[PDB]
């Protein structure tokens, strides 16, 4: 029996809708703590039955990758740090140390000889080095998609677990720049007990804290019963670091710093600085210290106190560990001597503080309250909102989407077989792994690392997507070969994948051609992947070298073609117009490619000397003032011109969309007697303020709403075509493309900001839609959270993640907006849809980073736009704070982030080629995935395992009966099962043992990881 996550509004204590409907935000003066008030205690609250217990968590912020590429850090810095707290550690058995990054902590341990690792091992063992959270990175949590951040966290938990034995149960996020409730869902569903945030709004730390509610169990939106919650501590001041750790006022805590005191080359910016502790000041700054403690007690329930003692990349010189040891310990012992004071203070690792925190709550001491919502989006003060970063580097947000599914294909196409280690599967799977972890580090898809540790982190993800494909083109070549003829070259290159929208028209030549000729070669196969577990149709295209080609299925069945000409956009600076040209030797075949569920399909291109019987070819037509001619060579249709007019598109019994003169679309009709929908796009630009905050790479100031782009009289180009159409038009900075192929249009967007400096380009898509103030966007890719535009926060404040896809909607009509790469975006007016393409910044934004954001480069943003009546959907109560997708909007995201990949073959002839595979794979219901599919073992395991993690989306009941389908049982999907377990998502811990071998689907919503054993 499944929760109903639509129907039943959750009863929760703080709902954060809710709480920022009443909430003020003001920004008022509080005293030392800034944005807080004089935090007052009871001397008497705490006594010899009722002692104040403190946890000093010594700890240090290692960024993979900012100011300096993860290798540079690792050199100058991290290998320091970790071969120091190995030496005092060990040397100090009291000493404590919390440690979050496995990507250095592997880096390092695998350069350790065997007598440190033991040593290490040792220092692990006995608690002294504690892990926390355990992921690859410390991900961001607004542009992510869940799958990576499982991803990162799977590579950590898995690599602690094979070398140091240990599954963290306590997170620590530090440093990423809000918070999402996707984080507390996988780390709950990852046997997580506790988690621990910091950078959220200012006002909600003041808000919450006033009401001792910075502790609470975090629940999912949709979640009525609660089982999704899990136990987080929000920090409550401005920083991690010691001035903003110790209690409210940074000016005493400051002094607390021991590595401030001069020789490290640091100070304190409120000019007391530290003194070192002896006996004859020790109960003076004792009496301080326990002061600022029981003050940051003040805004908890128990008595069990954390205090974090680290910053950026501390713990590093000898002399800094003794410093801040030493003088630690004597205040510790003058403290916890002293009756009076009624406190015992220790060095303690994150998980003390949550189990003394969970004893507190068994004895009756407390109880915690409950919430729901994100925490997006941060301000750490003023009206400086971290809504930049949404957009920031938008090409390599975008290769972020690209990897994500090459490496869940690669996973999926290489987990059907067991292979020899000389085909190096394993190797080339973990270089991708880690690579694409690494970049969901809170500096990496986020768009904040200077420019060197960008191109770094694009070389990393380029070879990760060069190792994918090897990985894929050998399985399918397997998969899809006669066993007695297949002869495999682990190093050869059967296939070649071609991808028509990365790095896309404009940004690349990459594409090859097929090259075809009656004195060359006559056809070629291509073959077609589907990782998503139902029968896919799709279109797909491909360049070939003649116009007079024909498509066939393997059993010589001929398939419907198109053929279009290859246009490319040129900045003419001759003429100063963006125009097209086309290609006289190059052309665009376009077929509907039908492909198992988890599998894979073959076809023929065949070249003939005249119009093959089932090929069609394109219109043309290109509407401009002052044309010129446009040879297309043998293409047998000649190009159209006309002045720039208003035009309509209809493929199929699909929608019909009209587009104004300079090629914008207009409106939309449904069907044949439907009204013509309103339905807007234009660009727009915002600026940078020329007096106070300037926009950088993280922070979002606008000078004002934005300001129409000037069009001038752009060049329009119109293909007309039986299975696909097309509006193109060059604008300033943007090739825009609205793609018909009979349902939801593709919108593409080759966005070159070029130098245009201070400007953030944004989408924005007007419509009648009686929205009001509501809007919904996706938290990960996972699910879709109600906002509500707030007119008493600026801007900026009505930007957040639009990480896969936003909506509005009425009580009739819904628009749903599908992005292909994370971004920013809001409705900033009732009706309206707006998300931001590029920005190109020339300043700094004093949040560290040190540079503005100048190196640009083109990319191709891809879309699909649905519009779609809802008047009949069975939607949630206005009081409910989750939205839910139809299954045409879900479908188009799915044609975004997991399309069909095309491989083809690279040699002359296929000896032993087959037709399909997967055609008994069971179809499943179209809400539910298999989100990964991972071979568990290598080739000399006896009992092979294959991971599977599954996921239930929930979409709208619409009337729609969309009846029979097939159950999917993952255990069954390979031969020989001989057991079938429910696992943690990480795959690293046995719940429960499946009766009868069969895995369960999952409830709406829900996540699960299955692991089939086989006998081998
Ligand atoms: C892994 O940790 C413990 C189980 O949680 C021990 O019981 C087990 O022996 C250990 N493995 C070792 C120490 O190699
Ligand atoms: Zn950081």
């Amino acid at each position: 029996q499944c929760q109903d996550v639509v129907q039943d509004v959750p009863n929760v204590d703080v709902q954060m809708l809710e709480l920022y409907d009443r909430m003020s935000f003001k920004d008022i003066d509080g005293g030392v703590w800034k944005q807080g008030w004089n935090i007052k205690y009871d001397p008497l609250k705490y006594n010899a039955h009722h002692k104040l217990k403190v946890f000093v968590v010594p700890h240090s912020h290692n960024d993979p990758g900012w100011i300096q590429t993860f290798e540079e850090y690792y050199q100058h810095d991290t290998k320091h740090i970790l071969s120091n707290a190995l030496r005092h550690l060990h040397d100090n058995p009291e000493m404590k140390f919390i440690w979050a990054e496995i990507s250095y902590f592997a880096r390092f341990y695998h350069d350790l000889g065997e007598n440190k690792k033991l040593q290490m091992k040792s220092i692990v063992k006995n608690g002294q080095l504690e892990f926390v959270t355990g992921g690859w990175v410390m991900p961001d949590e607004a542009n992510s998609h869940w799958r990576n951040v499982l991803l990162q966290l799977t590579e950590g938990q898995t690599w602690l677990k094979q070398f140091m034995n240990v599954t963290p149960t306590a997170s620590w996020a530090i440093d990423p720049f809000g918070h999402s409730p996707t984080m507390p869902y996988i780390l709950q569903k990852s046997g997580f007990k506790n988690m621990l945030i910091q950078r959220t709004h200012y006002s909600v730390k003041k808000e919450l804290a006033q009401q001792r509610q910075l502790e609470f169990l975090w629940r999912q939106i949709w979640d009525n019963k609660g089982d999704t919650a899990l136990f987080t501590h929000m920090m409550p001041f401005y920083s991690y670091d010691i001035p903003h750790t110790c209690g409210p006022d940074p000016k005493v805590c400051c002094q607390f710093d021991f590595k401030r005191m001069g020789s490290f080359g640091l100070s304190c910016p409120w000019k007391v600085p530290p003194r070192t502790i002896s006996d004859q000041n020790v109960a003076a700054r004792s009496d301080l210290l326990v002061d600022q403690w029981k003050k940051k007690a003040e805004l908890y329930r128990t008595n069990v106190l954390l205090i974090p003692l680290g910053d950026d990349f501390r713990f590093k010189q000898n002399t800094e560990w003794d410093v801040q040891r030493v003088n630690y310990e004597r205040l510790f012992e003058h403290i916890n001597s002293q009756a009076h004071f009624n406190v015992q203070a220790q060095f303690g690792t994150l998980q003390e503080y949550f189990d003394a925190v969970h004893q507190a709550e068994r004895a009756g001491q407390a109880e915690f309250p409950t919430l729901s919502g994100d925490f997006f989006t941060y301000a750490d003060r003023s009206d400086n909102y971290w809504s930049g970063y949404y957009t920031s580097r938008p090409y390599h947000k975008r290769m972020d989407r690209v990897l994500m599914h090459y490496v869940r294909a690669a996973e999926m196409l290489s987990a059907w077989h067991s292979w020899d280690g000389m085909a190096r599967i394993e190797e080339r799977l973990e270089q991708a792994r880690r690579e694409l972890s690494l970049f969901q580090h809170h500096d990496g898809i986020t768009g904040t690392a200077k420019t060197h540790v960008v191109v770094d982190y694009e070389q990393r993800m380029q070879e990760a997507l060069k190792a994918c494909q090897m990985v894929m083109q050998q399985s399918v070549y397997r998969l899809l070969t006669k066993p007695s003829i297949y002869s495999p070259d682990f190093s050869f290159s059967y296939f070649t994948l071609d991808d028509s929208r990365w790095p896309g028209s404009g940004v690349e030549d990459s594409r090859t051609t097929i090259i075809l000729g009656e004195d060359i070669l006559p056809s070629k196969h291509v073959v077609m992947h589907n990782t998503l577990p139902h029968w896919r149709e799709q279109l797909v295209d491909f360049y070939v070298s003649s116009p007079f080609v024909s498509v066939t299925d393997l059993a010589n069945n001929p398939v419907e073609a198109q053929v279009s000409p290859v246009w490319s956009w040129h900045h003419d600076t001759l003429t100063k117009t963006i125009h097209p040209q086309g290609s006289t030797t190059k052309y665009r075949i376009i077929f509907k490619a039908r492909v198992p569920p988890m599998g894979l399909a073959t076809y023929v291109l065949t070249i003939s000397d005249s119009k093959p019987e089932h090929t069609s070819y394109a219109s043309n037509l290109l509407l401009r003032k002052n044309p010129t001619s446009l040879p297309l060579g043998q293409y047998p249709e000649d190009v159209k011109f006309g002045d720039p007019r208003e035009i309509s598109l209809r493929v199929g019994n699909g929608p019909t969309l009209a587009f104004s003169e300079q090629g914008l679309l207009k409106s939309i009709q449904l069907t044949q007697d439907s009204p013509h929908v309103p339905v807007h796009f234009k660009f727009l630009k915002y600026g940078v303020r020329s007096h106070g905050d300037r926009s950088g790479a993280y922070l979002f100031l606008p000078n004002g709403p934005a300001s129409p782009v000037e069009l001038g009289q752009p060049v329009v180009l119109v293909t007309k075509g039986k299975l696909e159409s097309s509006v193109s038009v060059g604008l300033p900075s943007v090739v825009h493309q609205t793609i018909m192929r009979g349902g939801a249009p593709e919108i593409r967007n080759l966005v070159d900001i070029g130098s245009l400096d201070n400007t953030e380009i944004v989408m924005r898509l007007e419509t009648h839609i009686d929205s009001g103030d509501i809007f919904y966007t996706d938290l990960n890719g996972l699910q879709f959270i109600k906002r509500r535009r707030l007119d008493k926060l600026p801007l900026q404040a009505n930007y957040y993640p639009i990480p896969s896809g936003m909506f509005i909607e009425d009580a009739n009509t819904r628009l749903t907006l599908l992005t292909g790469q994370p971004l920013g975006g809001s409705s900033l007016a009732s009706g309206e849809l707006e998300i931001m393409q590029d920005r190109r910044l020339a300043s700094d934004d004093e949040r560290g980073l040190g540079q503005g954001v100048l190196d640009n480069k083109p990319v191709l943003h891809i879309y699909r736009l649905v519009l779609e009546k809802v008047n009949n959907c069975v939607r949630p109560s206005k009081l409910h704070p989750a939205g839910y997708l139809t299954s045409a909007a879900h479908k188009a995201s799915q044609s975004l982030l997991d399309p069909l990949d095309k491989f083809i073959f690279a040699e002359n002839e296929w000896i032993g080629a087959q037709g399909q595979f997967g055609g008994d794979h069971p179809s499943a219901r179209e809400d539910l995935d298999v989100s990964v599919m991972r071979r568990l073992t290598k080739s000399s395991a006896k009992t092979q395992r294959v991971g599977y993690v599954l996921h239930r989306t929930n979409l709208m009941q619409c009337g729609t009966p969309e009846e029979h389908t097939q159950k999917l049982d993952v255990c069954h999907l390979l031969p020989n099962v001989a057991r079938c377990e429910r696992t943690t998502l990480t795959f690293l811990q046995n719940l429960e043992h499946l009766d009868g071998m069969v895995a369960p689907e999952v409830c709406p919503m829900e996540t699960a990881a299955y692991v089939s054993s086989h006998s081998s």
